[PDB]
């Protein structure tokens, strides 16, 4: 197994770590294998995460996106697809937590971090914790809960920071 060079992240469990960081600039400096992107169903790299690491990739990301729904259309709420990295890591999971503002169910949380277990090592974001509105400890004790492979959580906020990790899992 491959070791990377991520550094200053705190320990939740034998395989979940943290750190206060905008995932944009973690990816920037250790170039992993798999970044995750937070994504819809359209792929439509809008804001947060998604908007973020596209604008990093010059919009590569989005016209790549645009011709894999071109192909194959919309994912699955819980679905995911591997694309290109582009200059930030080899390869994007983007993965589709549920859009709980919107009425999709939370459970299908659960079915979006099951994506990970399919990749060794993933620098990853708190799914569906944003603008789709689900309580982001919520997030991370699916996470916890579900994935087994290496995941590397970067959040951006402090002060959520700071909360979810003096809360139990
Ligand atoms: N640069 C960042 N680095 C790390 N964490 C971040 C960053 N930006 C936001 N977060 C945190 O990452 C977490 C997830 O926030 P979100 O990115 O909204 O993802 P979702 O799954 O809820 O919504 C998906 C939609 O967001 C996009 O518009 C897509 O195109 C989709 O339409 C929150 O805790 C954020 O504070």
């Amino acid at each position: 197994s491959m070791v990377n060079s991520f550094s200053g992240y705190l320990k939740l469990t034998d395989n979940v770590y943290i750190k206060n960081a905008d995932i944009v600039e973690e990816a920037k400096k250790v170039k992993p294998t798999v970044v995750v992107n937070a994504a819809n169903v359209y792929l439509k790299h809008g804001g947060g995460v998604a908007g973020a690491l596209n604008k990093a990739t010059n919009n590569a990301m989005q016209v790549e996106s645009d011709d894999y729904i071109a192909t194959n259309g919309p994912l699955k709420v819980g679905g995911s697809c591997v694309l290109s990295g582009h200059n930030l890591a080899k390869h994007c999971l983007h993965v589709v937590g549920p859009n709980v503002n919107k009425g999709e169910d939370i459970q299908l949380l659960k079915s979006a971090y099951e994506n990970f277990n399919q990749h060794e090592v993933l620098l990853a974001p708190l799914l569906s914790a944003g603008i789709f509105g689900a309580d982001p400890i919520h997030s991370l004790r699916v996470c916890v809960d579900t994935v087994r492979t290496n995941v590397y959580l970067a959040v951006f906020d402090k002060n959520l920071y700071d909360k979810l990790v003096s809360s139990f899992l």
